[PDB]
């Protein structure tokens, strides 16, 4: 049956549909908006759990009132819902059209203690996410960074237990980073980064630069520094020591930090995913996280802007299976965030790759037997992007005879707003959530289309660090179609 090669579309909610004061504004015009969804066949929508919203008062001082409302008339007008655990600041990001800080009662001891945000090279403190370097530091009241996840994330369980119970909630979303991924903030417009800037390191402040000192020393090479050859943000790879031909990345000096700087983020990931399925276990829900798609850059051999980012990704090096692999103990899915872009809508001189880079990332997951979702990357109405996206979620076309061999789990859509509705857009729209449910009207019980969801189950042992690292082996990707067999033009 064609309803195995259904693949359901969620849209974003719009950020601050609660209010930094923690009130749900207008929810008779949101509720417009969404009944505008059900009827167009989409099946769920996504939202950002802002903590520094929820525990702005203090420590453990969680208010949920007025997420409960909105979960509430989300479940009212038959959608699902995907949860984002929000750790980080809302506003110096691209699209970030509020602001929404991380709580203040953090934020003061950030006054005191500057180093539990990340830091550049010239000592710029970016305030939009804690640093990995204080996951375990005892510093927060009595508290390590990741016991306060862990907390917030309880909390939420047991608050939303109703919800989750009644299989509202589809997956949880964990924030790792800026924006909500797992990256270093190495593309910041709050410090005048600009597309294609190869960005910068942020492994400066005292905790990061003190475990790196370690580690070098026991490496045999305690004179070792951190990158002071990298360049700055907005500079382009040939201009910098780091990135030229045969530059520094390429040494032994080089290569070790780009590997302890990149086993940061597989462990910082590793570490709050295992918090994250004791708190849900049990839960109807699965867990996931989001990866970003740094594309600039991606057609030299350096691939500066991701290294920048954490993803150790070279033409000789698989930055993102090693990803792909710890997130298969959590049973979680790989969410990539650039799903919508073609090579040749990119300016010429940002040797970008964003189709060839989807392909690496979700043929490693796939080969890794894990779920994958996407969502595009920048606000994009017209068919080609559309075609694009149906593309990559069955990269080779529908079976007629079964499932497809090759399907990503899920697409979520950036974002509900005015702009969308607008007739002939939302029209266009409507086409493309019928080609992602393949010709099929909208199905309500998931478990026809083998989405069925079973209670969380504990992780799966801990895995060796060098056993992830053994997934960095190159491998050639699944074959693509040229272009998808459900277009939207029609
Ligand atoms: O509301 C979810 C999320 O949206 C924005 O981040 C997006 C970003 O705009 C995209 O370009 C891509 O990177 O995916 C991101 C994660 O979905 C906001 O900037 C972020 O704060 C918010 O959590
Ligand atoms: O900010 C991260 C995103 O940067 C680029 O997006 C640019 C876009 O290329 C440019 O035309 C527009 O004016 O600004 C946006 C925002 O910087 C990348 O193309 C995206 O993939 C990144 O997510």
């Amino acid at each position: 049956n064609m309803l195995l090669n259904y693949v359901p579309v969620y849209v974003m909610l719009p950020l601050g549909v609660v209010n930094v004061d923690n009130v749900f504004e207008d929810p008779d015009g949101l509720k417009e908006q969404l009944l505008q969804l059900r009827a167009a066949g989409v099946d769920g929508v996504m939202v950002d759990v802002w903590w520094g919203i929820i525990e702005l008062k203090g420590p453990k001082q969680y208010d949920w009132r007025a997420y409960r409302s909105l979960l509430q008339l989300v479940q009212e007008c038959g959608l699902t819902l995907q949860a984002i655990m929000s750790f980080h600041q809302c506003g110096g990001n691209v699209g970030d059209i509020v602001n929404i800080p991380i709580p203040q009662w953090v934020l003061d001891i950030g006054e005191s203690n500057h180093d539990i945000f990340y830091t550049n090279r010239s000592g710029t403190r970016n305030k939009e996410y804690l640093t990995v370097g204080v996951d375990n530091e005892p510093i927060f009241h009595g508290r390590t960074a990741i016991e306060i996840y862990s907390d917030y994330m309880k909390s939420f369980r047991e608050n939303m237990s109703d919800f989750l119970e009644s299989g509202l909630i589809i997956d949880i979303e964990v924030g790792l980073g800026p924006a909500g991924e797992l990256r270093y903030p190495s593309y910041p417009q709050s410090q005048g980064w600009e597309f294609p800037g190869i960005g910068e390191f942020q492994c400066y402040d005292k905790y990061l630069k003190a475990d790196f000192k370690a580690a070098v020393a026991r490496a045999g090479h305690p004179e070792w520094e951190l990158p002071d050859d990298a360049g700055k943000y907005n500079d382009v790879p040939e201009s910098t020591g780091f990135f030229k031909s045969n530059g520094t990345y390429v040494t032994e000096k080089g290569k070790f930090f780009l590997t302890w700087y990149s086993n940061k983020l597989l462990n910082h990931g590793d570490q709050i995913l295992d918090e994250a399925n004791k708190a849900f276990l049990g839960c109807k829900v699965k867990l996931a996280i989001k990866v970003s798609g740094i594309h600039w850059w991606y057609k030299v051999e350096n691939h500066a802007a991701e290294l920048t980012a954490g993803y150790y990704n070279l033409n000789d090096r698989d930055g993102y299976r090693p990803i792909a692999r710890m997130l298969s103990r959590h049973h979680a899915i790989l969410n990539f965030t650039c799903l919508e872009m073609r090579d040749s809508e990119q300016p010429s001189d940002a040797k970008s790759g964003p189709q060839e880079l989807v392909q690496q990332v979700l043929s490693g997951g796939w080969r890794e037997d894990i779920r994958v979702a996407g969502q595009n990357a920048l606000p994009r109405y017209d068919a080609t992007a559309y075609n694009q996206i149906i593309l990559n979620a069955r990269p080779q076309g529908v079976n007629n005879n079964g499932p497809p061999k090759l399907s990503m789990f899920g697409v979520t859509y950036l974002r509900l707003s005015d702009d969308l509705l607008q007739k002939s857009n939302f029209n266009i729209f409507k086409k493309f959530v019928l080609k992602m449910h393949a010709d099929q009207d909208y199905c309500a019980n998931p478990q026809k289309y083998n989405h069925a969801i079973t209670p969380l189950k504990p992780s799966a042992p801990k895995i060796p660090i060098e056993v992830l690292l053994e997934a960095t082996k190159p491998t050639l990707p699944f074959p693509w179609l040229p272009e998808t067999d459900m277009k939207v033009d029609g």
